[PDB]
């Protein structure tokens, strides 16, 4: 079984023995002592702990291989002139197929971000959005896959005009620096200070204006948990708690030519249940129904309005507002820097395995 062009074969079927490709494996950085962390690689007890979780790492790897194959496909066809809806639907159709979508056991971890220009995060079109991708746009493609709630959160930036090349390089460098600095017992604020230093070492010129690239100070990387995109630890991307063995992190950075701060803007598309809210009885019929739909289809994973539409739901906006007002669901609106600014993002998921650091979502692309 080989992969088709366009891709349509589940990653499952490409690896029938259920053993999926590893990502980039790295020795942990030297300790603050100045001494090596390489002992973890060859420690018999760390090897045992690591193997005890091989099923889990393998689930992440299946999800990451789906992510790699989806994004290579996206990069081959994404072009100005396509609607944002067309882009997201074409991406998601591929993602569903390769992940072998199966209820809450395998599927899409969160909606496809395609945030444009000064918008950095959490834009995906709602129904009727006529927005078309433009030649001068800078588009952040941020999408997620999961197997058994083991989530790959991984993102890149798309451009067509070379004027943004150095901005993209700054952010890629910053993200890779954060990944490099990450490790067991490493302080989160230190990972963030390293990212800032690299990002701000770049100056760029766009349409005759110069800028020192700024990290977006109120966006940040995060720990990841089972069915939990943000498990409660945050990684700053400006100057300001430790990472721990067995944790999983999304290392993302955002660079901006604007103020380096984002605000909520535009219509909301992204929503997610509050992870910590349990059973809440609801009699209101449309609200009750929508919560049941959400519980069945998404659980604690994020969703968007288009995904409710595709399930055949309609007249749900008041019901959704009700769930938000009750605190059962939280809205995650688009996050934008100032009008006229440009933002870029790169993001990987990393596994802090007992023996090594695995950049599980690394590809030959980024
Ligand atoms: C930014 C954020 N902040 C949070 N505070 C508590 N839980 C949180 C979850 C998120 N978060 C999300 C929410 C909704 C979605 F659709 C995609 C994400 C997402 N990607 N990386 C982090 C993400
Ligand atoms: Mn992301
Ligand atoms: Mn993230």
């Amino acid at each position: 079984k080989v992969q088709t062009d366009p891709p349509s074969v589940p990653i499952c079927d490409l690896y029938p023995n259920g053993v999926f490709p590893k990502g980039q494996e790295c020795e942990y950085p030297p300790t603050q002592d100045g001494r090596t962390a390489a002992w973890r690689t060859t420690s018999e007890e760390k090897k045992a702990l690591d193997q005890a979780s091989e099923e889990i790492w393998n689930d992440f790897r299946e999800a990451a291989e789906a992510h790699r194959q989806v994004r290579k496909y996206v990069m081959s066809w994404i072009k100005p002139g396509m609607t944002m809806i067309e882009i997201c639907e074409k991406l998601e159709d591929c993602s569903r197929k390769l992940i072998k979508e199966n209820g809450l056991n395998a599927g899409l971890a969160f909606p496809t971000g395609c945030s444009l220009n000064n918008c950095a995060a959490h834009y995906t079109p709602n129904a009727g959005d006529t927005t078309v991708l433009q030649y001068d746009d800078i588009c952040k493609i941020d999408f997620g896959t999961h197997i058994s709630g083991r989530i790959i959160d991984c993102a890149f930036t798309v451009t067509f005009n070379p004027k943004y090349d150095t901005l993209l390089k700054a952010v890629k460098d910053a993200t890779n620096t954060g990944i490099k600095c990450a490790g067991i017992d490493v302080r989160l604020c230190d990972v963030g200070e390293a990212i800032q230093e690299v990002m701000e070492s770049y100056e760029v010129e766009i349409d005759g204006k110069t800028y020192q690239v700024k990290p977006i100070r109120n966006l940040n990387g995060h720990s990841i948990g089972q069915y939990r995109i943000h498990a409660g630890k945050t990684v700053p991307i400006v100057k300001g708690t430790r990472m721990e063995e067995g944790e999983v992190y999304a290392i993302e950075t955002f660079g901006s030519t604007g103020k380096g701060v984002v605000h909520d803007d535009m219509e909301c598309s992204h929503y997610m249940k509050n992870f910590d809210v349990g059973h809440v009885p609801i009699r209101l019929p449309r609200t009750k129904h929508l919560l049941n739909v959400i519980n069945e289809n998404f659980g604690t994973l994020a969703f968007c309005r288009r995904w409710l539409d595709r399930l055949g739901e309609s007249k749900y906006l008041m019901a959704l507002k009700n769930l938000c007002d009750l605190g059962i669901v939280d809205p995650y609106p688009p996050l934008c820097d100032i009008k006229g600014s440009y933002t870029a993002q790169f993001e990987h998921t990393i596994l802090l395995r007992p023996t090594c650091k695995e950049v599980v979502s690394r590809g030959d692309d980024y």
